[PDB]
């Protein structure tokens, strides 16, 4: 449950799926996905995938060495309090493609090197069903 | 059955999601990654689910003949109850997952780039597929 953690000792490559599957609480602010490469404390953050219920935004961002990069909004929220939710990030050789529902959400392309991934942590407002990683 | 066109191909990263529900008298069905429309065209991947031989047969198929067959541990389908498969491409081969587990690795044995096609047939009837 949260906060979820999942070692990735050998890293990922393309072809790397992560099924998140959860639940909004009824008064969630926002969660987080972060695809870290470390498990050290402010470890740097391949990828920071940030659903705002609060203020009805998805923020990407990443982190690198301690200072976080330019963040990038996805097009709304397509999470809603109460309602449950199923989440796969897929890495490819050129980036991140978020899949929300049934529906192609957002490609965040690689800041850092995929090969540098190490941890997935999830965090935040969120009752998670399910964390797997294909 | 069931058709998707993939015009620019498949890479690496990319899931073939296969939402549906397996009849109560289903014999089996298939899932194929063709290499074009025509008939007979190469299989880059046979994914068949056998329910009346209790079996899912992998497989591949290149100028009109068969590969040999690899097969999973066991059938993770049933008549009368849905199921949910991921095909995911890979650089090494194809990853399918059946419910919420790897279930085979199936390793490549035609370009994946070759892929253009995505059929779905046979005895099983379904709900939604998606390809991301």
């Amino acid at each position: 449950n949260v906060p979820h953690k999942s070692s990735l000792p050998e890293g990922i490559r393309p072809g790397t799926v992560l099924r998140i599957r959860g639940l909004v609480p009824p008064n969630a602010s926002r969660f987080h996905v972060n695809l870290l490469c470390g498990e050290e404390q402010g470890s740097d953050a391949a990828l920071h995938f940030n659903p705002r219920l609060d203020t009805s935004e998805v923020v990407f961002n990443s982190k690198e060495q301690g200072s976080w990069g330019r963040e990038e909004r996805g097009p709304g929220v397509p999470f809603q309090r109460g309602q449950p939710f199923e989440v796969l990030i897929i890495a490819s050789a050129d980036g991140f493609k978020a899949v929300v529902g049934d529906a192609q959400y957002h490609h965040f392309r690689h800041r850092l090197p995929l090969a540098r991934v190490r941890l997935v942590e999830v965090g935040g407002d969120v009752q998670l069903d399910s964390v797997r990683i294909f």
